[PDB]
């Protein structure tokens, strides 16, 4: 089961909302659509796994910031995208970009 | 730094193709991600394989960092303060440097160097 995107979401105030844990949302970066802005929100201090997975062979990676130099970025290793990053309770920014090339998606954050 | 060389970033410059060169190591690059500019692709080119610094030094407050790969292991900028750098060894070979910003707006210089 997954959630699509909602374009326009190219910058933070445009994000799209990641209703809760636990939940894939589905996404694509083709062309000139290069950043896909998201957001979730922390209610419990914990660790928080993030991971994006590649549909397609591009260059896409993410980076995450808290509502708010506090940043962390996803780690790419073959088809993964990924963090374990521990956060207090808040809302978070999670910006997923491309570096090159063009494709589709998936990003979970698990809890 | 004696030699230093300014040059403007050459909009459009939001895609590889597009990137703005540095045509050597010694240059001060000048842009600005203002409004829907959020990114800025440079380019350039390792003649020789060694250690390069890169060095984002942010004018305003903003949001900026950037990301390094080769033509050809990606390379993060580190985030302290206005200063957004890291450090990494580079073999011969093209390589792009994407400046993007994650929020807010404003100007920036870039300084790749050996
Ligand atoms: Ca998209
Ligand atoms: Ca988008
Ligand atoms: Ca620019
Ligand atoms: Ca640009």
């Amino acid at each position: 089961e997954k959630l699509k995107e909602k374009e326009n979401n190219d910058s933070s105030d445009k994000a799209t909302v990641i209703p809760n844990f636990n939940t894939t949302m589905q996404g694509s970066l083709l062309g000139d659509d290069s950043r896909d802005y998201y957001s979730f929100e922390v209610k419990e201090e914990g660790e928080v796994n993030i991971e994006l997975d590649k549909k397609d062979e591009f260059g896409v990676t993410w980076t995450l910031h808290p509502e708010s130099d506090r940043i962390t970025y996803g780690q790419v290793d073959g088809n993964k995208v990924s963090n374990k990053v521990k956060l207090r309770p808040g809302k978070y920014y999670l910006l997923v970009y491309k570096y090159s090339g063009s494709g589709n998606y998936e990003l979970r954050v698990n809890k």
